[PDB]
């Protein structure tokens, strides 16, 4: 499938163990893909302050459209010294691994695979 429905758990920034998915555009992208499909990926929702908290390269969901059966559709794009790789709508967060954080939320996406 293209897409997959996904409920990401929403966690906050403090509370976030691993905070960033690597070292590279490529790698963070990859591993973010990687964990998305095994279930074991956080969103972090971005507000001031947050994103000097996590690790670059950051990994951001964007909407990719205007929302099948209540999942937002989105897909990747990284960010690294203020460039970003890709090009999508509106930030709905920062992609982190989850490593079993208690989420405060989940936000149902459709992730473009």
């Amino acid at each position: 499938k293209t897409h997959v429905q996904l409920s990401l758990p929403v966690l906050q920034v403090r509370d976030v163990l691993v905070r960033g998915f690597g070292d590279s555009v490529e790698e963070v992208l990859s591993e973010a893909r990687q964990h998305l499909k095994d279930g074991t990926c956080g969103l972090v929702e971005v507000e001031k302050g947050v994103l000097p908290q996590l690790e670059q390269p950051y990994v951001f969901i964007k909407r990719s459209d205007a929302a099948p059966h209540g999942h937002v559709m989105v897909e990747l794009v990284a960010e690294l010294e203020g460039i970003q790789y890709g090009r999508s709508g509106e930030t709905l967060g920062v992609l982190v691994p989850h490593v079993g954080e208690i989420p405060v939320a989940y936000r149902k996406v459709l992730l473009r695979k």
